[PDB]
């Protein structure tokens, strides 16, 4: 099955993130399912190394855009699915306003029946008493627009957006995302006209779970 | 139950895995082979699974298992490395290549079943594009060095310092200053050594049957002094 064919039903997901922020090292594993026909994810993440040194919401965008719902008239613009099963590399720079920066590199691809997202994350120049290392971010998420454009030279796409993180004092912590994706195989892909992804996400907990963790529900639809 | 030196009485299988990123160039190296700490000997083969390395093989040598150093009878009480096993230790370094970039490394060295494993993550920053490393101007060989070890009583570990001498193709020598710190992974007691050193000698060769970018390594190390 190739491209969009791999997403004609519920697909199991494995996510693994190795992170290092200001020298603080942690690992997160996530598992669950995605249904691209309706643009839906259901995931549970565990911090296997103990309590995270950063707030869970700062990791959400790093922790599978192939599961976005692309309506039929837009299927010709679905770079993410078109790269499957071989997959794509996803890199970002994330600038937390008045604070540090995340640099991330990931491979998103099928390993057998499972869609896997393996990530390496760096965090630099974070303030010890800032919102991130100070854990002042609310455990929730907001709704965003992800702008996507083609990158013909690299046979891929670029994306940019700003995440809004609610701070415990009512303020909002912005995080500017700059994104590049490039196919792993060689490996023809869909190169899209400009469009966007509309995102909505809920962060919850598992009442039976004692480990530091995050339950995530996400709905994303392509438009424009 | 097999613990400390006891786990080095014979020839031990070794697995080494290095994930590297130098000036944005990414690579992965796996090595397999054997070590015999009674005579201080390593015999190892490394493969670059990601293709041609962006840096010379000799620059990775020190990163790619000091528990296999031969500690003579009078020195056994200074052997921090073996005493930490099987749970193992974290080994961290900063390596400054003079007039060039820097390696930052963090590794876990420990037993996994019967195998001694060395798992490493490496960052390289500020390297010059036309320098000895990114320019691949280093000879495929190695020299003999002295690794100075000192105890770190506060952290229940050890610190080390030394300078590697890398032969350059033009007859010059590229120095690489190593700064090293090791801390036990487990909560058991360990040996904290007096000041001493390790005397190192290493040969780099090739496997005439091997098509992949690779390095065969032969190493002898003895503690002294
Ligand atoms: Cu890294």
């Amino acid at each position: 099955r190739k491209g969009e064919e791999l997403f004609t039903g519920v697909v199991p997901i494995l996510i693994e993130l190795d992170g290092d922020v200001n020298g603080h090292k942690f690992f997160v594993r996530g598992e669950g399912e995605g249904d691209a026909t309706i643009g839906k994810l259901s995931l549970k993440f565990i911090a296997t190394t103990g309590k995270l040194p950063v707030p869970w919401p700062t990791l959400v965008t790093t922790l599978v855009q192939a599961f976005s719902r692309y309506p039929d008239h837009m299927k010709r613009h679905d770079f993410f699915k078109s790269a499957m099963p071989e997959g794509y590399v996803q890199e970002r720079t994330i600038y937390f306003k008045d604070d540090g920066t995340y640099k991330t590199r990931a491979e998103v691809k099928f390993e057998g029946d499972t869609l896997v997202n393996r990530i390496h994350l760096h965090g630099i120049d974070f303030k010890e008493d800032g919102n991130i290392l100070g854990h002042k971010l609310e455990y929730n998420f907001n709704s965003h627009k992800v702008y996507i454009t083609a990158d013909k030279q690299n046979n891929g796409i670029k994306a940019n957006f700003t995440i809004r993180h609610n701070v415990e004092d009512g303020s909002v912590q912005l995080a500017d995302h700059y994104q590049q994706n490039t196919p792993i195989g060689d490996g023809p892909v869909d190169l899209p006209d400009d469009h966007y992804l509309s995102t909505q996400t809920i962060l919850s907990k598992d009442l039976n779970e004692k480990r530091d963790h995050m339950v995530l529900l996400e709905y994303v639809t392509a438009a424009g």
